[PDB]
């Protein structure tokens, strides 16, 4: 019986079910930026079970037993079987709000209330809103214009390798014992992603250290001329706080980086300026709470919520990137790994490949 639950479910890569998929993806993106959150959230379940599937859909059969697959989402996939499109994703795919939304938050920099803004100023395109004399852009904004076509092309994991190759050399130069780790989709598995994620910990370094390392290491990277846009965010981070009840806020250091990535470091099958734009996201953690930052931010966004709210429902547990706390027993579970975090949810563990959700 497949879990209503995506951290009960193995999500690997192999999406047999893309023309659903897409489809639902698309319709839940549209609610989102239409501000129906319910919607959405039912859209994202359904298109979360239908990606965990081992088969094709190929007739309104194929769907019993499946959970989070409500009447509505049940008329979107017999549309589909039908003709092999979604008319209702295709009428958000030619709608003008829809459109805008998608194209003016590709650019690093905006987010729902300034691509809302420019679209009720009759704005359309990104040549116009560059162009415009009288708009006034925030220094992210900016870089997201000036790198938008690198920032746009799909960081690949040649490249992802090389950003992680910079990553550890300059962190190790500060403090020789850190463990950095790539996180995110390519943790996953994923071929291609936006940006490169990792996290940082130091089973040494002083809280001090730990509050100055993304410091140093972007003063060293702005030195070598490769810092193209930083933005540190100080750690709000409480050692003795009990985990959210919210999708949950992390509140450890972190910084949103835009690097120089020269392509002689770069060890792929494969021109231009000789560079190319990286988004870059590091996070840095005390050394105790490793495994609940891991577990975090290699997600997917899906399988996260999920694993909260199983933890939340099922097992009176509150689980955030920060720590796992047991309502019933008033204690706080420690973990050295992900694997104990799942033994302490009583869930088998799901490999990172596995959480595609
Ligand atoms: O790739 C996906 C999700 C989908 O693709 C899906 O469910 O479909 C998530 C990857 C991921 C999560 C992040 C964050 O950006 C992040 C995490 C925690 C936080 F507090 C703030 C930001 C980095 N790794
Ligand atoms: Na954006």
């Amino acid at each position: 019986k497949i879990s209503q639950y995506a951290c009960q479910r193995r999500t690997t890569l192999n999406n047999y079910n893309q023309l659903f998929t897409d489809a639902l993806d698309i319709l839940a993106e549209n609610d989102e930026l239409r501000e129906n959150e319910g919607s959405c959230l039912a859209f994202m379940r359904a298109s979360s079970v239908l990606k965990s599937l081992p088969f094709p859909i190929t007739s309104m059969k194929d769907t019993e037993g499946i959970p989070c697959l409500g009447d509505k989402v049940k008329s979107i996939i017999e549309g589909i079987i039908e003709d092999g499109e979604s008319s209702e994703a295709k009428a958000v795919l030619n709608d003008e709000r829809y459109k805008s939304f998608k194209l003016f938050t590709s650019v690093f920099g905006v987010g729902l209330k300034t691509a809302e803004k420019w679209f009720r100023m009759g704005f359309r395109t990104l040549s116009k809103i560059q162009s415009d004399k009288s708009l006034r852009f925030t220094q992210m904004q900016k870089a997201g214009f000036l790198y938008y076509e690198d920032l746009v092309s799909c960081v690949n994991r040649p490249e992802a390798e090389a950003v992680s190759m910079l990553v550890k050399e300059a962190v190790v130069t500060f403090l020789p014992d850190a463990l950095v780790t790539m996180t995110g989709g390519f943790r996953r598995g994923k071929m291609t992603g936006h940006d490169v994620d990792f996290l940082i910990t130091s089973p040494e370094a002083t809280e001090d250290e730990e509050q100055q390392l993304l410091h140093k290491v972007t003063d060293f990277w702005k030195q070598q001329g490769l810092l193209l846009y930083c933005d540190i965010l100080e750690s709000t981070f409480e050692k003795f706080k009990q985990p959210s009840r919210k999708d949950a806020a992390d509140h450890f250091q972190k910084c949103f980086l835009i690097l120089k990535l020269d392509h002689g470091r770069v060890h792929s099958e494969k021109e231009g300026k000789g560079w190319k734009a990286i988004r870059v996201d590091l996070v840095m953690c005390p050394y105790d709470r490793r495994a609940f930052a891991l577990l975090g931010w290699t997600g997917s966004r899906q399988f996260e919520r999920d694993l909260r709210r199983y933890a939340t429902h099922e097992r009176k547990m509150m689980l955030d990137n920060h720590a796992l706390y047991d309502r019933t027993k008033r204690v706080f579970l420690e973990a050295e790994s992900e694997e104990e975090i799942f033994a302490h949810l009583g869930l088998d563990y799901i490999e990172p490949w596995e959480r595609n959700a």
